[PDB]
């Protein structure tokens, strides 16, 4: 009778750790094609589905001693070659088991962003990555 | 101390209405005759006036219910006969009186062009006419 919360989750991306600070961009989108012939009694258009799009996925985590994984994956790019991975994102229950799963096909990294530095910057250094992919399936049983 | 504007005007052409959307082609042109005899110290030609020309005049208006005048005038053509008319074009002042007048002799229509139709054509249907004539006099007193 109650909705799910948004703070207990995990990400499987081929790296050593599965803990993240922030995950965003799990969207699906379709184009519209419009039409009207001149003899129609209505003065508006009829609509049908076009081609499909996906958004890029952003992942954020804190920087730790001796963990250089964002860089190492990015550095697998060689002219048109890159290591592609299966990305699995999951929202967890009180037993730490999956409830809602987002399945992502053929991901690789477009960009890796490092932290800024400040003399009075009393906070955690956070690094982030942006991923391209070829498709998303949502499972909730 | 100020020049005249270009949007307040009227056209008298023998039809029921005098309002138009657009008027163009009120031009005058003369040919040149060139000459040089071989003994001249200058290596260029002397110039004098030749024969004269006039341009065709274009008139544009919106289509209205039950007004078929462009067609009716055009349809007076019979082998080499046509109804010829005196065309008077005038630029108006704030009292709606003439300021600048263009006087055109012996006009008749070469062509009548109808509107295109479009399913998404959210605009006014505009018809146009092109006129031949035998002379133009400009009055500005």
């Amino acid at each position: 009778s109650y909705p799910l919360s948004k703070f207990h989750f995990s990400v499987e991306w081929g790296g050593t750790k599965i803990g993240f600070t922030e995950v965003s961009g799990l969207d699906l989108e379709t184009e519209i094609i419009e039409y009207r012939h001149g003899a129609s009694p209505e003065y508006s258009k009829i609509k049908m589905p076009g081609m499909q799009k996906f958004s890029n996925i952003t992942l954020k985590r804190g920087t730790f001693k001796s963990d250089n994984e964002y860089f190492q994956w990015y550095n697998t790019i060689n002219l048109n070659k890159v290591e592609r991975r299966d990305l699995t994102i999951s929202l967890l229950n009180e037993e730490h088991e999956p409830v809602v799963t987002w399945k992502v096909k053929n991901a690789w990294p477009l960009k890796v962003q490092s932290t800024d530095l400040k003399g009075d910057g009393n906070e955690v250094a956070i690094e982030s990555m942006e991923l391209a992919h070829e498709g998303l399936v949502i499972q909730n049983e």
